[PDB]
């Protein structure tokens, strides 16, 4: 169901327990961890740490930190220090201020263990700051001064232990106990009305965009009025609960992951595991939604996870799961006209699919499945390895249809039905022709009674003037007319590009397409004999095409040893597709494609079997804009000093000086969908007028530039567009 990546160590994140997450106003993302604050720029994690003898700069009071929270007014992360306070970066001037508790006030703030931030009802006006052991603080932004609210100052409080405290109504304080259950303040009151046993140890308060009050405990989670004062209610820990731009419930418990509650049920979960659609750990902590509405989890101890806000455009089905093929490579595929599929397998019997769930596995003689066929008549014809034609007829039975005499085992890789309810045959062996209506068998060529060319049959289709295509394993193709007189034959020596055609395909518009060893090929028309061969020169690597089909305008797609590409006969140019596209990271198997009955292509491979759509539409993706997000001067040997010195850019432009004439810019796109998926392209004017590309990086390092004005230019480009027209600049003046 969902497509979940992982981030960590490898992209630079301080800490593998992550406990929360926002934006800031400038679209950077910034993750609280067990030690250190991390701002991720695109492509890696900035970590922030405490700094030590360094009384010089000042950072974050403690590298343990609890929660971090966009000021709704201000540049400001705040940050909730678990052991020192509470910090505030200011990610525009960029410089922290800090808050501790000082017995020298004490309208400073009460003790240093803060457990929750959230801004009052008139935002920025001030924020609130519940702590662990000494109850909740007002900070007056205004004044830099802490209100109190514990039981020293409100003796109606039960407890001045606070996860979470947020103002669900108008001058109510809803807060939630450490072990204490709920208490909900009025604050032009000072009374309060406290709950206990939901389960007792209240954890996080939620008001829906549609004003419900969902609260998580340590026993579950359960919905709240404050209209009756009473409960709703699988109960494990809740760590917090946002609801999406989906309009569901996304709730981080300890044990399950993730579950969802979806709005329009008038449950669902996300666990952990090791694959492509799982958590990387059984405790989520939190969860977060992008500008761009990405979904990024916190887990207490596997790092960060993420989903991409728009669905993979391609999918794979591959103990035992809903839509678990029963072996790891696909070897024929056939769409009967009902609504089924029967997928071949190469060491399973044959998985049939339908709606993406196996309804059915079968044991048919050999169960290596090489190839398939529905015919006219609706029935399905699946050849085997060293087993004969198993036919299956939708009178529910299925037999076994011989070809040779003492009954013998013949290696059957191709079928074609002709116009003429005719089905032709292609085996180790030389093609047979059956007559569908009635008799089993009409003719069958070979090397000794026909003008066949060679006995090893791979691949047969038929010509719009209806001569019979047929191809052989390392030896071409060769045109046959429908009583086998040789018309003409494709050789490696005569002239051709491969001898190893591995799939024939008539296209709607009626020309001939061959996937072969060495080129995509095509006949413009059959009365001509003239070809095309598509290679790596004319934008598609690699060469070596598996199988063929057709979308529901023009263009024509194929499977490869690498990827999945695409004709756009329109363009007169390809989309090349690969594993960044959620493609199985094998090879393609040869000739094995089949269609839905919407339109949907299936492509076979030694990793299942992948299907997709014309979502070509990939062009729709617009080109995201970049952002500059660092110059640094890379550092000179002499070997003294870590950490080389960053330019800070502010009015859009950069003062180096004629020391620090050499410099590195890094860039990013914010969209981290996008980041598998963007080339960039550079111009520094005032050096060179042109522009550069660079391949798999961010950065560009200039050095020994000599003092003078300049203005770096640089645009991305997704997988299958043209370079935008729009730039983000950055101006650059060196001194002397």
């Amino acid at each position: 169901p969902y497509l979940i990546q992982r981030l960590g160590i490898e992209q630079g994140l301080s800490n593998n327990y992550v406990l929360s997450i926002t934006q800031d106003k400038q679209g950077f993302l910034w993750f609280a961890t067990e030690e250190g604050l991390n701002k991720f720029d695109g492509t890696r994690f900035i970590t922030y740490y405490k700094e030590e003898q360094s009384s010089s700069v000042q950072s974050i009071t403690g590298n343990e930190l609890n929660e971090v929270y966009t000021d709704p007014v201000q540049p400001v992360i705040w940050i909730a220090t678990q052991r020192a306070g509470l910090n505030a970066y200011n990610y525009e001037t960029q410089s922290f201020s800090v808050y501790q508790y000082n017995p020298e006030d004490p309208q400073s703030l009460i003790t240093n263990d803060v457990t929750h931030i959230t801004s009052s009802v008139q935002a920025g006006k001030g924020l609130w700051v519940c702590t662990y052991y000494r109850g909740i603080e007002y900070l007056d932004i205004a004044t830099g001064k802490f209100t109190h609210y514990n039981k020293s100052t409100v003796p109606a409080l039960p407890s001045e232990q606070t996860w979470t405290a947020t103002e669900a109504e108008d001058g109510k304080l809803y807060i939630g106990h450490v072990e204490g259950g709920l208490s909900i303040l009025s604050l032009n009151d000072k009374s309060v009305k406290h709950f206990v046993h939901p389960g007792n140890d209240v954890r996080c308060i939620y008001k829906d965009t549609n004003g419900n009050i969902w609260i998580g405990t340590s026993k579950g989670l359960a919905l709240f009025n404050a209209n009756t004062e009473t409960f709703t209610n699988l109960s494990s820990y809740i760590f917090s609960i946002k609801q999406l731009k989906d309009n569901k419930l996304w709730i981080a418990t300890e044990l399950n992951g993730i579950m969802i509650l979806d709005l329009q049920q008038n449950f669902e979960f996300i666990r952990e595991g090791d694959n492509n659609y799982s958590l990387s750990n059984a405790s989520a902590r939190y969860i977060f939604q992008d500008s761009f509405n990405n979904i990024w989890i916190g887990t207490w101890g596997g790092g960060i996870n993420f989903i991409s806000n728009a669905p993979p455009t391609f999918h794979t089905w591959s103990q035992m799961n809903e839509s678990s093929l029963s072996n790891k490579v696909v070897s024929s595929v056939c769409d009967d006209g009902q609504g089924k599929l029967w997928i071949g397998t190469d060491g399973g019997g044959i998985n049939v699919f339908e709606n993406g769930k196996r309804v059915a596995i079968y044991n048919l003689l050999s169960n290596s499945v090489l190839c398939s066929l529905k015919d006219s008549e609706g029935n399905l014809w699946f050849g085997t390895y060293l087993g004969n034609i198993s036919y299956y007829n939708t009178r529910l039975k299925k037999f076994q249809i011989i070809e040779l005499e003492k009954n013998e085992l013949l290696d059957v890789r191709v079928f074609y039905e002709d116009k003429n309810k005719k089905i032709w045959i292609g085996t180790h062996a030389g093609v047979f022709v059956i007559d569908l209506a009635s008799k089993k068998v009409i003719h069958h060529y070979d090397t000794s009674n026909s003008q066949l060319l060679e006995n090893f049959v791979r691949s047969i289709a038929q010509d719009s003037e209806g001569r019979f295509w047929i191809g052989t394993f390392g030896g071409g193709v060769g045109i046959y007319t429908p009583d086998m007189q040789l018309v003409r034959k494709f050789n490696q020596y005569e002239g051709f590009c491969s001898n190893t055609i591995n799939q024939i395909y008539r296209s709607s518009k009626g020309q001939m397409w061959l996937a072969t060893g060495e080129g995509l090929v095509c006949f413009p028309s059959a009365r001509n004999f003239d070809y095309q061969v598509f290679q790596r020169k004319e934008g598609l690597p690699n060469t070596h095409i598996r199988a063929i089909s057709e979308d529901k305008n023009g263009n024509i797609w194929a499977s490869t040893n690498t990827g999945i590409s695409c004709y756009i006969t329109s363009k007169k140019c390809f989309y090349t597709y690969d594993h960044s596209n959620n493609i199985p990271q094998g090879s393609f198997i040869s000739g094995c494609v089949t269609k839905d009955h919407n339109g949907l292509i299936y492509f076979g491979s030694i990793n299942g079997l992948c299907f997709f759509n014309p979502d070509i539409a990939i062009n729709s993706p617009q080109i995201p804009p970049v952002v500059i997000t660092k110059v640094r001067i890379p550092g000179r040997l002499t070997s003294r000093e870590k950490n080389e010195t960053a330019i800070p850019i502010s009015e859009g432009e950069i003062e180096l000086t004629h020391e620090q004439n050499s410099f590195n810019l890094t860039f990013n796109v914010q969209d981290y969908s996008l980041a598998n998926q963007v080339e960039y392209a550079y111009m520094l004017k005032g050096l060179e007028n042109s522009w550069y590309t660079i391949n798999e990086q961010n950065s560009v390092t200039f050095r020994n530039i000599p003092p003078g004005k300049y203005e770096f230019l640089v645009k991305a480009r997704l997988h299958n567009q043209d370079w935008s027209e729009d730039t983000t600049s950055l101006r650059i003046h060196i001194n002397p």
